[PDB]
């Protein structure tokens, strides 16, 4: 059986009224439907919201959700739960607008076990959502509380809790700092993150502004102010302001950027005036960090799309638009020359890793790996390359031809051009030394070639040699992680024919180079 | 009849020894050879150097030049002169390395009419070049002087004039401030522009550092610190620090960025912590400003290429690699919401503008313009759109379909895919409101499709409606300028078949919208 390219009418037909108190049933069998990423059972999804872990260890993912269309609008908070951030259970819609002319825009959630809010006289498991209500004339911050573990929310009786009389004032991210609540919120079209403080989540006082930092684009969105541990030393950490911008990103549309710095409970001060882009492709946006994580883990998830084409991608015939990124483990590190770097790695994938397709220690060879018998149409790969120390001390010893080439090739079973669906090319030396290209050839996709914003080629240039590469392919998405997650990219692909194999080639590698390649099929979560 | 795709052996064969005191003869007839842009007669060119206007109105363009190969190396300063920045005369090589193991890297030139240097006891027309000398172990700043108008240079007897014992210290840009010389120079791998002062161009004193601003990439290069007049008010100006970075640009490889701010003769202070990219495509790098211009004119030129593919472009069979951008008139303006903006417009094109190919006032139409009779294979176009007052006040009145689509189509006489060589698509509203796409379809170019770094699609998103668009096509290059040069892009194209025509379509425009389209052929300067 080939995965279907179109579904039954009952799978794709959207209701004319929003379902309340019942799970929306999903057909997750589409040829483009990711099997280890979250996507909504039906309809259009964007930013992750309300991300938190409850005391029982359940991760709550909420999401911007149009239950009525395959385009942006009518925003509700959708809800899915998981104990491992891969095996998702769909839940009833969590937050509804008060009427048909208002929308529940992005926001965050916190546990209030000490009842600072006063909402929780008889429970230590209270959840508070802080979110933007979009009116035709205003964006205001509102509060809603849950006594049932974050499934049903009661709006605060004296909403809204915060307004500045603006229709560009959104995406509150709330967290506890020592003795008070902090809110980071975007004065979106003023390129300002405003910081407010509160003892009880309902009374907010202005603290400070963070304005005109890094790339402006056309708006600041979905600010996250978080403490991120050092990759090489868990006992150390720094504060990080993460800001999403859209439109006006360098590659077009939407992108995330970050600022390492100091936070003292009222003011964030960046360590320098540099701009730093989080992902070197164009399908990673609106990253939100999970509240109430265990063991000083920095855990985030993003929307794996771009505002320039998210409402036009050819998945609506498969009963959805938009998926989340892999869930991410985050660290800070210093990389050679550039210094500060936001590290992103896939959150523990062990619960979805299936049997080995290939284990190889062959250097200067091509490994040809078929996965047509992997029903998920999803694979994980790991490539380690360890140069001899002679080639580290003297890079002039490396051949101009020393390179890595990865290609994802169309299925022989589920066919059509022979073009790869996705390529990665890296050079150790030569005229483009350290250059890594990630491509989705226009030739592989009639839709992609025609969409004016669907960029074919992305690149990042290393200073250090490439020593590790991890990747996940999941039907219509490729994520890559270079040098223990120092550099990462999230890339959508919509090939005319589904991918059925991958080739991993190394060439021109120095004598004594160690190569280790591992490829595993992934098990579907649905 | 058709422009040659391959030239005689004598046209492309490079000498084995560098010619001294003689002009290198060029064949400028190649199907990819620009006819209104500067490119070297033979060999490989990169960054513009020594840019200045002499007292008699001759513009001097020097350039990084490998006379021996079609790749980077063996750097000399090549030299060309013009009175209008379009009609270039090739000159003998201006600056030579002192031996076979050193290279003349980038730098600047200034007039020294008051003989501050002591080089010019008997002339007020003295020119001083300040440039990086590259050795395998060091980058140092050197001085050479010319008494003959900048054709022949004598090295300063006590070179070098500035060393810090670094191998990453280059691209000095020198200018007069009130009572002293200022040098902006890149501590390239430290992401620092160092400012030095001198009474006499030979003795340099450290003044200040400008460090870790905007995008770092992998290196700061070719800093320019210049006073740029306001577009709306010639009597006002602000200081601007322009920095080129490579590699590590968001689109891959090389890009220019800028910082508006204050300069007081010793210290540059940016007005804010924002990063601002100069050009929204990937083929505009190492912009240098002309010294000693007239009438408060800010004039610059850039290298129209990208380091990721400049040494691989398919023009070596046509006796060259690399062209300059159009010469640019620069201003600063405030654009809606985003604020500070570097304006770039083509410098007075009137000396190359040939007869009209089309004048049209038709809205909601497709104009087909054939230019197979324009021997230059170069055209200028101008498109104005004036929306009615009603739609300027209420944009909700604009149709989702309101759009402008320009395509450059392959010649049928000199061919074959029917793919456009280049496209521009802009939307007034709909789901991607204000989004402008500039594309070079992979389908149009076998070389382009295969090159892993030759990105197919670029975009910029407007806030204001598009009201003006100017463009120049020149055989293998397209430059576009949006809303009186508020936004600009430089894009190389290497189509399999030469461009023979363009289509300009408007559609879905509000009742009462005024459209004016002008297209002119350009006259070859060679
Ligand atoms: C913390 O930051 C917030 C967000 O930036 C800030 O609130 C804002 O203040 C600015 C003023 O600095 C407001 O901007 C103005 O809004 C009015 C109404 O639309 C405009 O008429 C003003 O126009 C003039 O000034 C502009 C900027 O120089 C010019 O471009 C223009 O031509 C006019 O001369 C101006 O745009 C803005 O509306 C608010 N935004 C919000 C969301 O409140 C707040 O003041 C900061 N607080 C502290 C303590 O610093
Ligand atoms: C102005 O900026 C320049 C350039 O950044 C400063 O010089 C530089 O100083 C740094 C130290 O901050 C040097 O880094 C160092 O590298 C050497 C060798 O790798 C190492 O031994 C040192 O311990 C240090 O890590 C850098 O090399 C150097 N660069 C250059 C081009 O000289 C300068 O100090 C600044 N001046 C002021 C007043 O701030
Ligand atoms: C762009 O707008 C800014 C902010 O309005 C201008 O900067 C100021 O200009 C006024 C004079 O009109 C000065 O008094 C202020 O001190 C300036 N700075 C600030 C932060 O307000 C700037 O001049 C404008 N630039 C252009 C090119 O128009
Ligand atoms: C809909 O709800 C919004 C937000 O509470 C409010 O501003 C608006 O007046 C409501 N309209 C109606 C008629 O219910
Ligand atoms: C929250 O605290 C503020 C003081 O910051 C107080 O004015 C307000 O009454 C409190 N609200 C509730 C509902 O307890
Ligand atoms: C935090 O730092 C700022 C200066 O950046 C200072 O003004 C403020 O008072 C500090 N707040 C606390 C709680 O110390
Ligand atoms: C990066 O280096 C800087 C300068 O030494 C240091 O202050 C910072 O703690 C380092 N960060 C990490 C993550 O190692
Ligand atoms: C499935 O495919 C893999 C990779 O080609 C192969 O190693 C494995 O033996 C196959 N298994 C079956 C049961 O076909
Ligand atoms: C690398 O080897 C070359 C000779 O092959 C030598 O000239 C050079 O100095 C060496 N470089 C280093 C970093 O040791
Ligand atoms: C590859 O190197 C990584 C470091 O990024 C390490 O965690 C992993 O165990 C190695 N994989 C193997 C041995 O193939
Ligand atoms: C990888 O592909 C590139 C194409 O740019 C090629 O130049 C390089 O030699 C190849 N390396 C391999 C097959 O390992
Ligand atoms: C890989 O090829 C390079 C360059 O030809 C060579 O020096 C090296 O010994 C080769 N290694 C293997 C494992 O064949
Ligand atoms: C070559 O010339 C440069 C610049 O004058 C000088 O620094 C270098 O030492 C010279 N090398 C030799 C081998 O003559
Ligand atoms: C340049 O000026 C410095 C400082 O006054 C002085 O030491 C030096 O002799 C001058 N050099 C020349 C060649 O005039
Ligand atoms: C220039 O400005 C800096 C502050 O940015 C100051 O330290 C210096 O004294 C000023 N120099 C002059 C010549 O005024
Ligand atoms: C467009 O408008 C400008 C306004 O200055 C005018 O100079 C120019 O002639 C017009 N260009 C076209 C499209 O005719
Ligand atoms: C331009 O192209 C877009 C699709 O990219 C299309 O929707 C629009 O209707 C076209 N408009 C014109 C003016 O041809
Ligand atoms: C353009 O076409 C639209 C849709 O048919 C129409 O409403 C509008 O009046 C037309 N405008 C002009 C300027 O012809
Ligand atoms: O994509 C992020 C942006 O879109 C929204 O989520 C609305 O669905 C906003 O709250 C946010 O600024
Ligand atoms: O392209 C810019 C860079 O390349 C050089 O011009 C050398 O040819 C350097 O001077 C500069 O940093
Ligand atoms: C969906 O699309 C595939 C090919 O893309 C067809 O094979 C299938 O029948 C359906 O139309
Ligand atoms: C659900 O959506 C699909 C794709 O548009 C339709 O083909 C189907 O009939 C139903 O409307
Ligand atoms: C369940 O109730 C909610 C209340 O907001 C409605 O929006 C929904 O349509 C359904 O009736
Ligand atoms: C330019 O091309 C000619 C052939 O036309 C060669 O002979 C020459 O060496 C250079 O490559
Ligand atoms: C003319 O002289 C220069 C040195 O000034 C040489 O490099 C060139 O080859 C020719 O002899």
């Amino acid at each position: 059986s080939c995965a279907p390219t179109s579904l039954p009418a009952s799978a794709t037909e959207l209701p004319t009224t929003v379902p309340t108190g019942t799970v929306i049933t999903g057909d997750y069998t589409g040829s483009y439907r990711p099997q280890v990423h979250y996507s909504p059972p039906k309809g259009f999804m964007n930013a992750p919201n309300g991300c938190h872990r409850d005391r029982n260890g359940t991760y709550h993912l909420y999401y911007q959700y149009n239950p009525l269309e395959y385009v942006a609008g009518n925003q509700h908070w959708g809800h899915a739960t998981s104990d491992d951030l891969y095996h998702w259970t769909n839940q009833p819609i969590a937050i509804f607008p008060p009427n048909s002319t208002s929308q529940v825009f992005s926001g965050s959630a916190v546990l209030d076990p000490n009842n600072t809010s006063g909402f929780f006289p008889n429970t230590t498991d209270g959840v508070v959502a802080v979110y933007t209500l979009n009116t035709p004339t205003l964006q205001v911050q509102e509060v809603a509380y849950s006594t049932d573990g974050g499934y049903n929310f009661t709006p605060y009786e004296n909403n809204p809790v915060l307004s500045v009389g603006s229709n560009q004032f959104r995406d509150p991210k709330v967290f506890w700092y020592e003795d008070h609540w902090v809110m980071a919120v975007a004065a979106a079209n003023d390129f300002t993150i405003e910081i407010y403080t509160s003892p009880n989540l309902t009374s907010w006082t202005f603290a400070s502004n963070f304005t005109h930092h890094g790339l402006l684009g056309l708006a600041y969105e979905c600010p996250n102010l978080v403490q991120v541990p050092f990759q090489d030393d868990p006992s150390k950490s720094a504060w990080l302001m993460y800001i999403s911008i859209n439109p006006g990103a360098p590659l077009g549309g939407s992108v995330g950027q970050y600022f390492p710095g100091d936070f003292n409970g009222t003011h964030f001060v960046a360590y320098d005036s540099a701009a730093r882009i989080a992902d070197f492709a164009k399908d990673n946006y609106a990253s939100q960090w999970f509240a109430d994580t265990e063991n000083g883990e920095s855990i985030s998830i993003a929307w794996a799309s771009n505002w320039q084409y998210t409402q036009q991608v050819p998945t609506s015939a498969q009963a959805f638009r938009s998926a989340m990124s892999l869930p991410r483990r985050n660290y800070l590190t210093n990389i050679t020359r550039l210094g500060w770097d936001l590290v992103s790695l896939p959150y523990d994938l062990s619960p979805v890793v299936g049997p080995s397709l290939l284990s190889s220690s062959e250097a200067n060879s091509t490994a040809d790996v078929d996965f047509t018998n992997v029903t998920s149409n999803a694979v994980w790969f790991s490539l380690n390359v360890t140069l001899p120390d002679a080639a580290i001390q003297n890079a002039s010893l490396i051949s101009a031809d020393a390179s890595i080439n990865i290609t994802f090739l169309p299925s022989t079973k589920c066919s059509g051009s022979d073009s790869p669906a996705a390529t990665l090319t890296y050079f150790y030396a030569g005229l483009t030394n350290g250059a890594l290209a990630l491509t989705r050839p226009a030739a592989s996709s009639s839709w992609g070639a025609e969409n004016p914003f669907f960029t074919d080629k992305f690149s990042y240039t290393l200073v250090d040699p490439l020593t590790s590469l991890v990747g996940v392919f999941d039907r219509s998405m490729l994520e890559v992680f270079v040098n223990e997650g120092a550099h990462s990219a999230t890339m959508l692909v919509f090939p005319d024919s589904p991918v059925g194999s991958m080739k991993v080639a190394t060439g021109g590698l120095p004598e004594g180079t160690q190569v280790n390649l591992q490829v595993n099929g992934l098990e579907s979560t649905w």
